[PDB]
Order: structure tokens, then C-alpha cells, then sequence
């Protein structure tokens, strides 16, 4: 099985500010130009490792490219150790070492010999947490990197996509953060009103006999934990594939089975993903 690695672009607020130059002056208050300090610190560190000016992407493995228009956020292990690498010129990805190794055994380095890495610097989960990325296919102009304590640095890239409308586990954690369950939002310094409230789950797929926010509907009507979660994930992933109909995105009106391969190809044409494989 091939993994689709979604290129989540770490937003460069410096570039944007040196491009936003090519109301309020009437006593009507609105947000000052937003800037994310976690993004800046990652860049400052990359600078002090001679990266010049390059595009930087968190890479998040997914087996479900059709759900990509429903991203509300993404997940990193708060204690995870990630690394910054070159894949080619002018382009840097942040992944687990496990992923970078498995990516070197299929020649995806910056012209380096087989199996060797193009290491730049180490990035901790702490540094990544509460950063903002540009998520491909999502209507959201940016999303936040959020904490998932159950991420395994030995599977995928250590970064996971979040589609709460159609992944029960995604929704459970998302909802846990939103309502500060057991103080979990405070523990990681999450500004809930800025980082979650504007990014509600999206009606991307309609499953006949259930509806559009299936993971949400089933989760809320079963009042949600792990055994019920595996059960709903079974319905969502199975019924989703066989009966699911896209309601959002460029393939709206098409079924999930038919446009699954199609969303893959669009991601590659957009250069918004990296396709790889693992044992």
C-alpha cells in the first residue's frame, strides 16, 4: 500500500508581509494583521542552519485523499522528535526520522546517495504545536497544528490530518480540545476561540441513511469510548467508501469510490502531495 503524504505548508508570515505591499481609520475596530510566533521561531532556526529562502511543509500521511477538503487542523505528537530535511532544491519537509529513512530507500532525497538523508536541523513537537499551515483543498485559508497524544512515531510521518466530519477519532480529540476536557486545552496553551471555533467540521461527504457530518452524528447520538469509536470508524470508513457522495470540493456530486483515485491525481498536479511506500 502507498501512503499519500499531504504537503501542509508552514505559512511564512515574513514573505506575506513583504508581498502585502505589492477601514479602521474610521473608529471601527478589527484584528491587526495576524502573525504566528511558532512559525517565526521555526524559520529563525532554519535560517541559522543556512536554509536561505525555501518552502517548508509538514508532511502528513493519509490513505483518504478524498477527505482532504474537510481538514480543520492537523496533529503532531507534543513530545515527538521531528527533523527538517531537503527533498529537492528550495523545498523542505518536516517529518519523523522513520518517514525520512523510508523515503530515502525510494530516492526522494535532494540528489543524495541511496538511503542517505539531507538533514538540516531537528524540530520538536513543542516547536510545531499551535503553528499555522496552508492545507491543500481545504476552504480554510489556514489551520492550526494541534496536539494528539496517541500519535505513533513508528507509523507514517508522525503528522496526521484532521477531518472531524468523517473520522471519529479526529472528532473526539477535536471536541476534547474545544471544551477543554480535563484541562487539556490549557495544558498545551491552546487559544480555543482562535484555533478551533472558526474551523468547524465540514459536510464533505453524505452517507445515505446517515447524512453529512457522519462521524459527528454517530458520535453525538451515541453520547461519546474506544470500543464505540472503533465501531463508528468502521461504519464511517466502510459506508463512506461504498455509498459516500462528495458534497464539497471539485468533485462535488461524484461518489467516494469513483473520485478517490481522482483526488489523488489532482493533489499530484497541484504538487500538494508526495506519494511513497512502507513495509
Amino acid at each position: 500500500q502507498e501512503y499519500i503524504g499531504i504537503k501542509l505548508e508552514l505559512i511564512n508570515y515574513t514573505t506575506l508581509l513583504e508581498e502585502q505591499r505589492e477601514a479602521e481609520k474610521l473608529n471601527i475596530k478589527l484584528p491587526r494583521f495576524y502573525s504566528n510566533p511558532k512559525n517565526k521561531a521555526i524559520f529563525d532556526q532554519l535560517w541559522e542552519n543556512q536554509v536561505d529562502n525555501a518552502k517548508v511543509y509538514l508532511l502528513a500521511a493519509t490513505l483518504r485523499p478524498e477527505t482532504m477538503v474537510g481538514q480543520t487542523n492537523c496533529w503532531v505528537l507534543p513530545t515527538g522528535r521531528y527533523g527538517a530535511y531537503y527533498i529537492n532544491k528550495d523545498e523542505v519537509i518536516i517529518v519523523s526520522e522513520h518517514a525520512a529513512v523510508n523515503m530515502a530507500h525510494q530516492g526522494l532525497n535532494n540528489n543524495k546517495p541511496f538511503g542517505e538523508l539531507d538533514f538540516i536541523s531537528e524540530i520538536s513537537g513543542s516547536d510545531l504545536l499551535l503553528a499555522t499551515v496552508r492545507a491543500p483543498l481545504s476552504p480554510y485559508e489556514q489551520i492550526f497544528v494541534l496536539p494528539l497524544e496517541t500519535i505513533k512515531m513508528d507509523k507514517g510521518t508522525g503528522i496526521v490530518t484532521s477531518v472531524p466530519s468523517d473520522a471519529p477519532d479526529d472528532y473526539a480529540c477535536y471536541k476534547d480540545i474545544l471544551e477543554n476536557r480535563n484541562g487539556i486545552a490549557e495544558k498545551y496553551g491552546v487559544d480555543v476561540g482562535l484555533m478551533l471555533e472558526p474551523y468547524s467540521p465540514l459536510p464533505i461527504i453524505e452517507i445515505p441513511d446517515i447524512g453529512t457530518l457522519s462521524a459527528v452524528r454517530l458520535c453525538e447520538e451515541s453520547n461519546v469510548d474506544r470500543a464505540k469509536l472503533t465501531q463508528i470508524k468502521e461504519i464511517c470508513y466502510t459506508k463512506g467508501f461504498y455509498t459516500g457522495i462528495m458534497k464539497m470540493g471539485p468533485f462535488a456530486g461524484q461518489s467516494v469510490k469513483d473520485c478517490k483515485q481522482s483526488c489523488r491525481d489532482l493533489l499530484v498536479q497541484n504538487n500538494q502531495c508526495i506519494v511513497y511506500s512502507e513495509p
